[PDB]
């Protein structure tokens, strides 16, 4: 059975942080619901690219669970999930069942305003820092990806390929994951 | 006044190649336009992403001339642009103006198919090298980036970042281009 990963794509999610995971999960056979926060209307991204999700958020949740929920960047995208009622449940639920949680840029200062992974060792964009450290409630670290259990962070658009490979790596194997990055023409 | 860029894009376009390069030149404060092929409607890429257009290329084509077209990759979708009438009589335009033409991965095949920059050094995704090659009508490079004057291409979605910064580079300038990539936490 393949496994399945939920991408939460909100108004003002980084597009390049939102369609190299998508694009780079289903490489690896992964079957990836790309869900709209505000229902299944099209995604107006951070750089205005539109994006037109493959489902609502509040269908996609029904259709659970999945073994990794990802939530994208951009500083306006990540303050909408953060908001968002809906995505705390979906998260606090995954975090209950030992699912993996991703999330790259702006996108784990969701996991603080939800109260997610607690104690982790995470990493964000450098600009994003102070916002996920408000309490100390991380511990925070620079590395490019940085995996501590079930919490998978990473720092940018230009450590989204690292960040999903890292993905695949965790769901189906270090073999697949290889297999996956040597067409993509990497380093 | 700013540059612009035309990004044709065309069903079975790999998602990755259009996307980093809309966004990064946005970054750059380039004016894009992301034009569809086929007409306005939502455009199906490789990996199944869906992207809306803001124009189509019909409508595009009558608001140039563009500073740089861009041809993004993907095997079907650089097949779609190498039938294109539309898609030829564009090129020819930007050729016989001396403006810039720039093409990732099997997008180059569509400068074959087209007639365009013969005698150019090019790269193109490995897998697309002997149809790019076929009647030796451009010298191959196994460079990331290949700029040979106004023929700019590229290998592959791991390429993406670098091929948008050199066209930032060629439209505005490398000081832009530093600026534009210290954000994105590359390399
Ligand atoms: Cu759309």
């Amino acid at each position: 059975a393949s496994k399945r990963a939920l991408v939460i794509l909100a108004k003002g999610a980084e597009e390049m942080e939102t369609v190299i995971p998508v694009d780079v999960m289903r490489r690896a056979g992964i079957k990836v619901t790309v869900a709209g926060l505000a229902g299944k209307d099209p995604v107006q991204c951070s750089r205005d690219v539109v994006i037109c999700p493959d489902a609502s958020l509040e269908d996609a949740k029904k259709e659970g669970p999945y073994d990794v929920v990802v939530l994208p960047g951009g500083n306006l995208g990540a303050q909408n999930l953060s908001e968002s009622a809906a995505v705390k449940e979906i998260l606090k639920e995954q975090e209950n069942r030992k699912g993996l949680i991703a999330a790259i840029c702006a996108g784990p200062t969701a996991l603080l305003a939800h109260e997610i992974g607690f104690g982790s060792k995470v990493t964000t964009h450098p600009l994003a820092k102070d916002k996920m450290m408000n309490g100390g409630h991380y511990t925070y670290s620079e590395n490019r990806v940085e995996k501590d259990g079930l919490i998978l962070t990473s720092r940018g658009p230009g450590t989204s390929f690292e960040f999903a490979l890292a993905i695949v790596e965790a769901l189906n194997g270090k073999e697949v994951a290889a297999q996956v990055k040597a067409p993509l023409v990497l380093k």
